[PDB]
């Protein structure tokens, strides 16, 4: 895929306005919903065991996030995932905090055993503890803590689970069983807005609802989000993280196809 | 009622600063509270069964919203409603998603059987499944999917439950047992801000706390909110949904009596 | 302590970026996290009984808030507090609504019996019902409902629990077993932003993670927050509470040491 192609998937999402069902944490519910609305999609949050199966079956995509998990919410995520798997609705997982505490690592591993996933998104450490692999990294600072080792972790995980693995960082690495790509987009102010990464996972869900190949959907989602963020930072930079949060939402609704073609960097490895 | 009268109820709300108790969904808690504070009221959220009855009895109004309901939260809403009914505190209901899943339709019907309501607010479909009536509509696009049929649904529901029914849309229809009105106010950017409709339901609650006739309170609440939204969009328009959300809050605190008299359209049918 | 000293603790917080674990209400989760990120700290929310002990032990500080409490969340706060007490992590408590309903007063008293606290923050009424003392006051209006009586309540509570007591109001009163101070900072627009007080409690937590004497940490935290708020209001004033919320976040990230030295008023009694 290329910048031109990613830009086309963005226009598709806006034309179809897919329904994205989220079972997420309570620190990012409002931001995630506002971001999806700004982008042009339709968000819906539902967590009760008596309704998740019914809501998941009528959605375009299902997004699972364990940020502030509980025994009952993990049980609901699995019931919802099974329902989506039965009706052909792509499911995306964000294993927030996997590795930080055993309860999170356990819940993450349980979900991947019971639900077939179209994609998994998180930092290096979160992905390694979820799949149970090697190569350890949190995010990195400068120079280079290892690029080939991250590329290797991504491919190994993707091959074992037969899904798409997107490891985010200053440089994004995305891969499926037989392909690997590195992405250069975004701005550091995204680290000062809670839920920024989570919103990205939901946007990936929106793109998967309109593009059949999950690898292409993920690449187009991450490239579009990153360009919106950079353009927002240019207008937001020395004002602060408060103004950036608001301008990010504005840009998610005004970013064009030409913008993505000009500022998104996609490289096949 | 007229624009002049609606404008007077707004000044009343600001003078009394009523305490509005909300039992709502976790996607709109922060926005709903900030909007009520901006308007000039006092919000309070409490959901535990061991305290809802005590909190409801000291409030000026009670607002129930099933956006992200659970078995226990529906039970709490009913305990709270019964307490308010015992101490003369008006109760308002927003049956979010009624009809979307059977669990939501069931919970909505259970609440209206056990609690006496001053008003119910939602779209056409939500109102029809909650009361169990005819006439089906989601929101409409252009031309006219039927105005008289919506007017009929509103009056039928209002007569059966002896309460006020407010069906929102590009054109708002409000009615009680013997009166019907259509309202023309607002801006479409309200559809790009999550919780915008919910905030409106809470504002109706604030107005009911200071005006004895619930039909008049609802008309004045919806007219004032809509004018604040239009004035915000004029200053927010080509910047985006992010800037609009912030300007809506600003306008809820600066909108005047003259503003409402000039831009709110109220028509008795 | 003085303005010069408080300013130094601010730079410390930004250099260390402490991890602050919050077990709080769902009306202020997003705002609290964004404020901590803006300030320069690292927030983490976790509420499940199967993980709070593990998360608390690796944090720099623990913050407990009963704003929208439940039977299970109070149980979790206590398990988390015990763990922090075992690993030397300072714990801060915000007894939101203590006195409003017996369930809140009871839960607040249970926490102070089971957990050793570095500090407690709330209004006069909340502090009196939590500790079970005299002197009653909500916030005050003008003239003077009693300054010496508030000073007395603070010292009595601090002596009995051997902790720091911070009673907020137009004038802030902070004290420990043998010292008392009054602080003059902030702006009234903080009352129009939900979670403003709660964010302050979390900021106190961030400062306690880097300064050994909790009294000094609290003084420096409250002075810095108040100066950021005043500077934001100067740029936000006649636009509204919406713009202020956003500018407050901006200022929490741009406020300097010189700013605090110039606009914070600290007086030892
Ligand atoms: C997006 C969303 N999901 C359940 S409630 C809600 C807020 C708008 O009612
Ligand atoms: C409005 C509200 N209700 C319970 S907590 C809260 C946030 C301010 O403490
Ligand atoms: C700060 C925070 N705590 C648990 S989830 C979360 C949102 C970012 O994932």
């Amino acid at each position: 895929m290329d910048a031109q192609s990613a830009a086309k998937c963005l226009t598709a999402v806006r034309r179809h306005s897919p329904l994205v069902h989220s079972i997420t944490n309570n620190v990012v519910t409002n931001f995630t919903a506002n971001g999806l609305l700004a982008l042009g999609a339709s968000p819906v949050m539902a967590y009760a065991k008596e309704e998740v199966a019914d809501m998941a079956k009528i959605a375009g995509a299902l997004v699972l996030n364990i940020g502030t998990l509980s025994k009952e919410s993990v049980e609901a995520m699995i019931i919802a995932g099974k329902s989506a798997n039965e009706h052909g609705v792509p499911v995306i997982l964000d294993p927030v905090g996997a590795g930080a505490t055993p309860f999170r690592t356990e819940s993450a591993r349980d979900i991947i055993r019971e639900v077939r996933l179209a994609a998994i998104r998180g930092n290096a450490a979160e992905i390694a503890h979820t799949v149970g692999v090697t190569d350890w990294l949190i995010k990195g600072v400068d120079a280079g803590e290892g690029g080939g080792d991250i590329i290797r972790l991504a491919q190994q995980a993707a091959q074992k689970l037969n899904t798409v693995i997107a490891i985010t960082g200053e440089v994004d690495v995305i891969a499926d069983t037989s392909h690997v790509y590195t992405l250069h987009n975004g701005h550091k102010l995204l680290t000062k807005v809670t839920g920024a990464g989570c919103l990205l996972t939901s946007v990936v869900g929106a793109f998967c609802a309109v593009e059949e190949n999950p690898l292409f959907a993920a690449i187009a989602a991450i490239s579009s989000y990153g360009v919106a963020a950079q353009l927002a930072a240019q207008q937001t930079a020395d004002k602060g993280p408060g103004s950036f949060q608001i301008e990010l939402l504005n840009k998610l609704s005004t970013v064009t196809e030409q913008d993505v073609q000009e500022w998104a960097t996609i490289e096949r490895v």
